Order: C-alpha cells, then sequence, then structure tokens
C-alpha cells in the first residue's frame, strides 16, 4: 500500500454546529496522517446531491440532503498509508449506535442522521469526491518533518 | 427507540477516591446526552442491598456492600436514545479485564470489585433504580440547546 | 489556613447547555479539592434573587434572575485550604475580557451576563450561599486517599 | 462592542508541522467564537511580503518570509465580540518567552521565529488581512445554535 | 493472578521522536497501575538483538535492530493485576492497520515498523525482558496511596 | 541563549502517588522542550539535603527531607532555550497559593510542601543539580526531528 493515499473527510454541519472541529482534526492529526486540504464551505445543493447521488433512492435522501445544507461543513483530503480504510475506522459505524467509543462516533455522536462526519468508503469514491469538493490547485503538497519516524521506508 | 428513554449511572466510591468525578461525565456530555438528575450521596445500607437485590445469594454481596458504603457514590440520570444499552457500552465490560481501551473501566479500572461506576442493565431496571435513588423532583425538565443537532427526530 | 474551608461553586445554566459539567469539574478535582455536596437544581425564583441580594439595586439584575431561571444548575460545595480565593482564581474574572487563559472563564466565557460560572467571593458569603443552597444532610462527610499527600501534616 | 467583529488567526508552518491544528482551533472553538472562514493554503512570497509589509525594514524581515514560506498554513477568520484583543490574549505574547503557560505560545512555541500562529493586532489590520488572504465568498455566514447562550443579548 | 505481576513496557525511539512520552506513560498510570521503574536509554546493540532474539530469523531483523538503536528509548517497568496481558491490550495489535481507535497504536501509529511502542507478551518473557533492561536495584519498592480503590481486599 | 541550555526538573513523591507523571512531562514535551535524561529513583537522605544544602537553616527542612524520601521522585532533564526559566513559569509559584491557573502548580497543586515539582532556579543550580542526579552516560545525546520547527537559530 502507498503512503500517497488519499481519502476526503468532511466534519458535517452538526459537528461544525457542537464544537467539534478541533477534536476531529486532532483524531487524524495524532495517527499520523497528513493534512493536505482544508475549507470551510456551504456548497449548493446539486453538489450534496451529486456527492450523495447513489443513495437518491433512499427514503432518508431528502432529510440527509437538507442536513447537510443546514450548516457549514467542514471539507478536508488526508493523505498516508491505508488512510481511507483507516479513516473509516477512525470515524466508527456509520450508524453511532453500532459504533465503538474510542471512534469519533462512538465519542460524540448518537444518531445515524446525526453522525457528525464524513469519510470516503473507497479510493475510487476517495478521488471521486475530491475532484467533486476541491479545485486540484487548493491540494497542498508538502513533506512532513516526522515522516521517517512514522513510516519504515 | 425514544429520544427520552432514562437510565441510572453511578460513580462507585472508587471513582470518586481517585478523581473521575469529572472525566466519567465527560463521557456521556460528549456523546450527547442530557443530564437530568445529579446527586452525590452517601445512601443507608438498606437502599444498597435493594439496589443489588438480584445479587443477594452472590458469594461478593456482602463485600460489594460495604465497598458501596465505604465513600461517596455520585448518582445521575442520563437521558437520550438507547441511552441505557449505549451507556452499558461506554462503562465497557462488567469485569475491566474483559473491557475495550476507551470506555470508561477500559481506561480507568482493572478489577471488577472496583470497577468505578455503575450503569442500568435494561429500561425496565433502569425506571427502578431511578426511582429507588431520586425523588421525582430531583429530575430537571430541560431542553438542550443542541438537540436537534444530535437528533433527527 | 485551614484544609476544611469551603466554597460554593455552581454551574450556571450557559454552563450547563454549552456541555462544561465535566471540565468545570475536572478544574477543581484536580487542583486537590473535595466535593463535599452536589446537586443538580432548578432553584425557585426567591432563592436566586437571595443569592444575589447585594446585586438588587444594579440594573441588569433582573435579567440576571430571569436568565438564572432559564436553564439547571450544577450547584457544587467544595473543600479545601484557601478554596474560596483560589476558587475564584480558578474561575477568573468575572468579566471574562478580563480573566485570563487557563481560568474557567479564560477558556471558556466571552461575555459577562454568560460567564458560565459562580463562586463564593469570600468566607461569610460562601458560608451564606452553602446554607442557601444545600440542607446539611447534602454535604457529605469523607476523607480523600490522597489528602496526606495534598497536604503537608 | 460588536459581536460581529472578526480577525485573522493563521496557524504558521511551523505549527502546522508539529501538529497544532487541531489543538488551536479547540481553544478558539471552545471560547466560544465562531469559525466563518478556513483553509489550508501556500500563499505566494508576494502575498506574505504585503500581509508583513509594515516589517519590510526590520532585520529579521527576510528570514521570517522564508519561514512563512517554508511549509503549508492554516488561515482562518473567527467572529465574536473583541475577539481581535481577546484571540491575541488566546495566542499570547508574540514572544513566547514573555507568554503565559494556558496561551497557545505558553504551551506550545519557545522561539519568537517559530511562535506557531498569527493573529491580527487590530480591527482595521484584521479588515487588512481578512481582504488579503480571502476572497469575500470564502466568508460563511451562520448562526451558532448556542449564540444566546454565549451572548446577552 | 496476583497484583504484583510486572510487564516492560518500552516507548521506541519513533514514540520519543513524535513527542509521545507523556501521553503514553498517562495511559498506563490512568488505567491504575504502578510505574516501579523507569529510564531514558540508548542501549548497546546487543541488548537489542537480545530483546529480540526470538526474531533473528525474521526478514526484518536487522532493519529492526537498527531502527532502535537510531534514538533514545523510555523503558519502564509497570505493576498490577493482569499488567501484561492488559498491558498488550492498551498498547494494541502489532500492525496499527489492525489496532482499534483508544488504544496507543489506534490512536498514535501506522506503521508495523514504526508502532510507537513495546510490550512484553507473556510472564516469562517480561521477567526475561525486565532483568535485560534492568539492574534490581532500578526497580522501586512503594505503595500507591489509591491501592485499596484500585483492588478489592 | 543557546538552545542547549539545560534544567533539573523532578516530580516529587507527592505528584507521582496522585497519577501525574504523564501530564507533567506533557507540559515540558508539548512545548518543544527535550528530554535527555530521566530515571524514577528513591535517592538516599544524604543525597536530598544536599540538593536543599541552601534550606539546611530553614525550620521546614527536616520535614522536606523527609517527605521528599516518602516516595519516588522522577528526576528529569530537559533541554532548550531559556528552559531554566521557562520552566520554572511552566511550574508556577513555589507556593501554589500564589500560582496561576496553566501552570503545574495552578493546575494540581494547594500545599507550598506539597508543591508536587521542582524546578532548578539558575543555570549554574541547574548545572549542580544535574551534577547530583545523573552519571554523565544518563544524558542521551539526540536531535529532534522537529528541531528546525522549534527553533530559528
Ligand atoms: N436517517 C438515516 N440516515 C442515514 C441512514 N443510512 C445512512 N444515512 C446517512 O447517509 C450518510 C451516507 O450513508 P452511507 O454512504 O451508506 O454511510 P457512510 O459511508 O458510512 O457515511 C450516512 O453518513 C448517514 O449520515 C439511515 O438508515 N437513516
Ligand atoms: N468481587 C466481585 N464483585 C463483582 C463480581 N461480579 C460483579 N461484581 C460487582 O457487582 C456489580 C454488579 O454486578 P452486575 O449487575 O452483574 O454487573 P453490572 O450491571 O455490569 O454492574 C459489578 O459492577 C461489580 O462491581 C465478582 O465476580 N466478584
Ligand atoms: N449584564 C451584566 N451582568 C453582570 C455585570 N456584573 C455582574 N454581572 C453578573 O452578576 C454576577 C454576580 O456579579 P458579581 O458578584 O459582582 O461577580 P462574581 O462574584 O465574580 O460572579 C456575575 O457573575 C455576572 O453573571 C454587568 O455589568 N452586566
Ligand atoms: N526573529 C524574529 N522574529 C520576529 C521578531 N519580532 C517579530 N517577529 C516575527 O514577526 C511576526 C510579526 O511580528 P509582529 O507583528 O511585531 O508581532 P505579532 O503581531 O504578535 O505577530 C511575529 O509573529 C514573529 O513571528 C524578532 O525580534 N525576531
Ligand atoms: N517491518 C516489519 N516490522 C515488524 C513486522 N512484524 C513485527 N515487526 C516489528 O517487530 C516488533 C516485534 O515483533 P512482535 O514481537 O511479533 O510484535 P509485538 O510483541 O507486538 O511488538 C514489532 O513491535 C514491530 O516493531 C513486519 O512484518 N515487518
Ligand atoms: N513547609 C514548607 N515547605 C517549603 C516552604 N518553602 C519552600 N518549601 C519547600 O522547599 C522547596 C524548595 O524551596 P525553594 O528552593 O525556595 O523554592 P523552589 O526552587 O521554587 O522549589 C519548595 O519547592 C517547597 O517544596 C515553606 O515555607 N514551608
Ligand atoms: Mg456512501
Ligand atoms: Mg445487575
Ligand atoms: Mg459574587
Ligand atoms: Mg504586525
Ligand atoms: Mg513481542
Ligand atoms: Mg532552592
Amino acid at each position: 500500500s502507498m503512503s500517497n493515499e488519499q481519502t476526503f473527510i468532511a466534519i458535517k454541519p452538526d459537528g461544525v454546529q457542537r464544537g467539534l472541529i478541533g477534536p476531529i482534526i486532532s483524531r487524524f492529526e495524532n495517527r499520523g496522517f497528513k493534512l493536505v486540504a482544508m475549507k470551510l464551505v456551504s456548497p449548493p445543493q446539486s453538489q450534496l446531491e451529486q456527492h450523495y447521488a447513489d443513495l437518491s433512492d433512499k427514503p432518508f435522501f431528502k432529510g440527509l440532503v437538507s442536513y447537510m445544507l443546514s450548516g457549514p461543513i467542514c471539507a478536508m483530503v488526508w493523505e498516508g498509508r491505508d488512510v481511507v480504510k483507516t479513516g473509516r475506522t477512525i470515524l466508527g459505524a456509520t450508524n453511532p449506535l453500532a459504533s465503538a467509543p474510542g471512534t469519533i462516533r462512538g465519542d460524540f455522536a448518537i444518531d445515524v442522521g446525526r453522525n457528525v462526519c464524513h469519510g470516503s468508503d473507497s479510493v475510487e469514491n476517495a478521488k471521486k469526491e475530491i475532484a467533486l469538493w476541491f479545485k486540484p490547485e487548493e491540494l497542498i503538497s508538502w513533506k512532513s518533518a516526522t515522516f521517517d519516524w512514522v513510516y519504515e521506508k
């Protein structure tokens, strides 16, 4: 697995409103992943419907989109080895009722419809989501000073 | 599952003695549950024996009661969707040896006889324990400013 | 002077609403003070007017009483050497604008009308406030296991 | 003082490299201030020289600009009553040797030339800096769910 | 079994380099285990080869020894009931990819070759490792003030 | 001021007993100072009397020595620019009553006779204390991966 894999992590409006931006960023920062893009945005309903396009048939789709419009979103790209899969493990189960304490949802969330955060579920979907949410020049190329202490070659 | 389910959480005398009141409250607070009643108490032996009545035949019962009498207890009622079951998940396994890091017992406790907290194990037992430990006027009715960000309802 | 001095600390409705019960308790717990009474309460209007009786001629009085009625209060008695004066130092300046980072108000508060907490300002006023908010039976007598590590003999 | 005052806070490259993005955001989040703009950027030397234009005569100017180019910057706009002045108090003294523990620089920094963060020093300079670093559509208009618990009218 | 079981925990050079000494110590301290020996050391190559002697035929052996020589190590003996097995549970899976958030590796590490810490995997191996890394005079005999609140009599 | 200045910091027996090893190390670690030596020790009375030789005429001397003998001590050497003076600022005032919240004593201590830590008060006394408490080979030479992000040099 390549250490330059990237995933899209978003803090949903309930996470912003409840003051969880700092703690969520710290979870990824402390694990060793590298922040390569971030912005606070209020995207249009059209972008949100495209982001969740595969769930357009679900009964909760309309409420999910409404909720995702109801406040700011903190959109991020994180980079590191197996960051897509491990990022999902850090976030915890989609339904916080199923999540483990020590994960983001297991520490901070209760309802599946207010589960604080989003993370890409595959490398291919992460590439799709990254291009949907960010312009290429918003990804910052840099090298962490502790890279060789986080990674063995 | 209703968002107004309630559970009885108690910090046992070892949790009070070891300075864990703040941290344990923060676990439930940060998860989004609502504190509706709280008091520091030194309850009489008869109340503790009734709390643990279903264990009256166990060999450890007399020692359990004496330990529960040996210091203050922080008695609490927390309210939220599935707070009984999710509260038990936050507490961790009865025997801390079997508990997961990130739970209260998995972070703070070693011995099953010194496992720093109690949580009701079912909705029906929670109602019974709440009534045993609190007068009805000690349960405070209020609405959290972030209720609609914790719950979809 | 004596290590059995007591002060009245209250978390005001804005501190409860903003999820600061755990963090505020931890400030006093970690410092080495002893919690000897605590309850979540929604006190009557006349109790709050008596609490703030020295302020009844101030223009902000009615609004202060009304806001103090607007949500639950976490009422506490803390015990220890110089706990009245040191408790005020932990709380920080009455106006958070004048408070120092590292204090409760310097970490958590902005407006003097929303300064998250209360602490007695003198030993005599502490005794008055403890007698107003607590029945004597609610003060719990116990000895901390680390008393002789917090205090010299 | 108006509660809609805004200031420019930046995490400098040393703060990003040392993994302080989460903790710094939390300092402002926990105090009650509202995040209304944020982005990770690598601005050109021309923008940085304009940002520090008033220090172009200083002997450390060239080294300061080089250092500000040497890694990513987390640029933010925070909003609240007296946020410019109180933001500076949260950051601590420019020279961390003079800073108090409990501030950002007093907790995390040693050298004036590596002092982790920037904050505007006046309302007028904040307006200048905000327009230098952000496009107007990057400022997100929203209303915190706890606004009325942070502010008294 | 007995509350005087001992294990050897070491913070590897990557944990020291990334500023994780405090957090790792706190994990064991907060759980109730007793620190009975500790030192910062840069041990000789033959001590590390003996530490990992069971792995001398693995292909990664020489690189593991070389990285373990590449910075200081914080070497510790922790004492308590089942501290060997529970210590491994606190550390988390050897490969951080398989570790759970809430453990040391699940909170802080990514690569199996950079997994920030070591813990003995059996009581017999703990005794071997303690005798290899510590002179008996470096194990300090003391009684925790909260022993009887961590352990049942 | 040279970045290779060193100071002697010790966690006194009360800090060890009260579970403050992790937190105190994190204060210095997070500030950017370099740990160059550490050991848990129970030093002989003669060493403690020599450490405090300038207080041999004080009325509290015999009690101070007995308390310093009453449990383990965590002895440390920290290195960095102005670490002697800045270390004292992090520790807070000798008498915790006069200390500021956010310092070690202002967060964790009450009594001057139980003030949880020691720090050298001058560069010359630090060299004397370092030599008293450590053998030269116990001081580990290493270079922090973030050295150039903490210091401008
Ligand atoms: N109300 C409701 N919302 C859901 C449900 N399932 C998913 N969602 C929301 O839709 C988002 C996307 O769903 P999905 O892609 O399947 O899960 P995810 O990849 O873990 O976020 C989730 O994060 C939830 O916020 C559901 O059964 N009910
Ligand atoms: N000494 C001892 N105490 C026990 C044992 N099992 C349970 N306890 C204590 O009894 C309490 C109540 O037991 P139980 O209701 O079955 O578990 P809980 O609902 O998870 O607290 C536990 O929290 C322990 O404090 C045991 O085997 N030995
Ligand atoms: N709106 C407003 N409220 C105030 C003012 N001064 C005090 N208060 C409130 O009144 C409470 C009691 O005032 P005081 O006893 O002087 O301050 P305290 O003992 O430090 O809390 C304070 O904690 C504030 O909540 C003011 O000038 N304006
Ligand atoms: N090397 C060095 N850098 C400095 C000095 N003074 C200021 N700086 C840097 O220049 C930045 C801007 O300086 P200034 O506007 O006066 O202070 P600030 O508004 O508190 O950031 C500071 O944040 C420091 O990073 C100095 O005397 N030496
Ligand atoms: N590069 C690499 N290093 C490994 C591998 N397996 C183990 N290690 C390292 O060797 C150490 C000892 O291995 P082991 O005793 O099996 O794991 P541990 O007891 O859980 O630490 C581990 O902690 C890793 O640092 C591997 O497959 N590849
Ligand atoms: N009981 C008592 N102990 C004291 C007093 N003054 C100092 N001490 C203890 O003596 C230690 C050394 O005193 P000193 O060197 O003057 O202060 P320090 O350098 O800040 O530790 C202090 O840290 C206290 O633990 C006092 O007046 N009474
Ligand atoms: Mg999906
Ligand atoms: Mg039961
Ligand atoms: Mg007052
Ligand atoms: Mg300037
Ligand atoms: Mg092993
Ligand atoms: Mg001295």
